[PDB]
């Protein structure tokens, strides 16, 4: 039932030394407590395949060829962890590097959450350390900074559960690209908690890209947040490609004029699994300039879910926000449910949202198939070009390879 | 203390139906902000008050200066309570009407939820209307509403009941009108349910003109089978505080909706507009535009939810929010749900919020066409799609006339 996995969890964070910070977040996990179906936010996502389990909390350890045969191939600086764990010896050296990071419990410069929720309360109570990280004022790294999370389930019934927790401060005028990466070590199902905040101070710009690509059976709930100043820039690319179901949040305050923020995500859910990808954005300031693109692809019995919340508060003119989500179902037993929001305090602005659902239309793949293209070849092409404004925005051609290949094996024919 | 009070209402005989819906509504009892559904609509300046449940007398002459200028067959419904002395026969009009408590017949709620749960339970008779099989009466079908505050701080509430019966082949247009006798508030609840059967076509017009200090919160039920065509155009300019839901169920193949809904509110009114609609069976088309002009301290709410059944397919449906902001203070909260289980269909939601572009008034300003010409014209253009809709001249002339009170210098 729900208020054993709460049991469970309240247990496991009681196993340990937890922070006064962290103890607020359990406080507040046990307030707030579990949803049902029919709580506002969660009619579309089962929470019953997690509420049902036996938990443990096990920290493994794996060798650098286990890692390899994980990873991506890219020029990073790589912080590598494993089972909510930093693991030194598998991670890359910083000094020097233009990131200045420190893994500790030491939370009292964490900044406040924007959305409070229970998954968001469960991550901040169970992460066992924060990695601190800061680029200086005018600082640009150059290589990106890449957090691998390698993540293991335990043989039997038991699932096991790792929470991440980073957060990032970009001073004035710095500039870098972080990427938080998601493997399973192996086919066992584990629940994996993240949560990745980040501040972006005047005149900064972040590259942010997260690639959750976990096993086939496990779990995902995340919730990263995203705190920009004035003059600032961030870019936000998400590719939800991995777990049964997973429940990815990216909450954002515009607390400064003069800023540009791009949120994107891609979510393909096939077999039976369920993908919610959500966004929340505060434009608290006017002058800003968000743009949102989600694209899903669901085939088989599986349900993309979007949320998408747009707040402009009173004051903010010459906000100019715009949220867009397409939704390509491939199949009768495909589901999608969309719920785009607007909260508008402001006359003096120009915000909009729309929201498609439809199929591959067989005028499109009619020119495919004249050309003699076959079928499965036609779909791939059709579902490459869907998804391919959200994946031209990946600038490292390696990178961007490596996350097409992840696409393709959710395509018509593999 | 609300629900109290209505159920005293109540018990002051009452058909088992009614008896049914009051007891889910103190089973349901009252929302709060954190409701899904209610967290931009206000309940306060309703909940804490008086209510009570009197039936004034009005004259023919008190009606005639609220009537809207039309032909058509009138039905005049005075503080809850239908009556025949100031309405038209019924008898020989193409339209089938008796006026009783009995609701053996009247079809299930589409969309449960607490108002419509209370004027069910409160409405003292219903109006059963139908038109037989292959009929198009000459004249609309006219069911003018006129409510009337009491002295004092007490809230007098009058809540009114309706179902229309369109058989095979049947065509009619039916017009819904409401009105407040004078300045005194009161609360208004409403519910017209309307079956369109194989083949028939329905156009419904809802004018909700009361008076700025009222409360209206009512839902309409429209249940389409196939071949059917229904239009729905509703005219949301009056009252403090307006909440008003069209559920509909599209349960036949081949069938065509549109709902359609403006909405104004100004100094410190809500004016909240919401639909949910299924698509239960495939090969329909659906069309829904809302928009809103809100002024300074206004705030108006739209909430469309959509949901297309499993094997729904070639289900073709869109719905469009566009919201002009006209002040600072002005406020808009849209929210869309779409739940599309049909993979080959056409679905799409839009919602737009902004303002009119100064450049656009400094154009006109220098062509010779002062601010407050060239903002009404803007607004009238703006709403003009909405308006267009009217088929009678006289009845849109009367429309933008209540319009026009709403725009700058009105």
């Amino acid at each position: 039932n729900s208020s054993n996995a709460l049991q469970q969890w309240h247990h496991l964070f009681e196993a340990t030394k937890r922070s006064p910070q962290a103890q607020q977040h359990l406080q507040q996990l046990l307030r707030t407590g579990l949803p049902t179906r029919k709580h506002e936010n969660w009619k579309y996502t089962p929470l019953e395949g997690l509420i049902n389990s036996q938990f443990v909390s096990i920290a493994g350890e794996i060798s650098p060829q286990q890692r390899d045969a994980l990873a991506l191939t890219l020029d990073s600086v790589r912080l590598v962890f494993v089972d909510g764990r930093y693991v030194p010896a598998l991670s890359d050296a910083t000094e020097g590097s233009g990131y200045e990071v420190s893994i500790n419990d030491d939370r009292q410069g964490l900044p406040d959450a924007i959305q409070a929720e229970v998954f968001l309360h469960l991550t901040e109570s169970l992460a066992q350390s924060v990695t601190h990280i800061a680029v200086k004022r005018g600082q640009r790294p150059a290589k990106p900074l890449l957090l691998m999370h390698i993540t293991q389930g335990v043989a039997g019934e038991e699932v096991n559960t790792a929470h991440y927790r980073h957060h990032l401060d970009l001073a004035e005028g710095a500039e870098a690209t972080v990427i938080e990466h998601f493997v399973s070590l192996n086919d066992a199902r584990h629940f994996t908690g993240a949560r990745f905040t980040i501040n972006v101070a005047a005149n900064a710009h972040l590259q942010h890209i997260k690639l959750a690509f976990e096993n086939p059976l496990s779990h995902h709930f995340a919730h990263n947040d995203l705190l920009l100043a004035e003059d600032a820039t961030a870019f936000s690319h998400s590719f939800l490609l991995g777990g049964a179901v997973l429940r990815h949040n990216t909450s954002t305050q515009l607390n400064g004029e003069n800023s540009t923020l791009r949120i994107n995500s891609l979510a393909m859910p096939v077999k039976n699994e369920v993908c919610d990808t959500r966004t929340w954005l505060e434009h608290n300031k006017g002058f800003c300039n968000s743009r949102q693109l989600h694209k899903t692809i669901v085939s088989d019995k599986g349900r993309a879910v979007f949320n998408g919340l747009i707040n402009v508060a009173q004051h903010a003119i010459k906000t100019d926000g715009q949220m867009t989500n397409n939704n390509l179902l491939m199949g009768k037993l495909a589901e999608v449910d969309t719920k785009p929001q607007l909260e508008i305090y402001a006359d003096d602005v120009k915000c909009s949202h729309g929201a498609t659902v439809g199929r591959i239309d067989d005028e499109q793949i009619f020119y495919l198939r004249s050309r003699g293209i076959n079928q499965q070849d036609a779909q791939q092409m059709i579902i490459y070009a869907f998804a391919a404004e959200l994946t031209e925005a990946l600038r490292d051609e390696g990178l961007k390879q490596q996350v097409l290949a992840r696409i393709g094996q959710r395509l018509p024919g593999g």
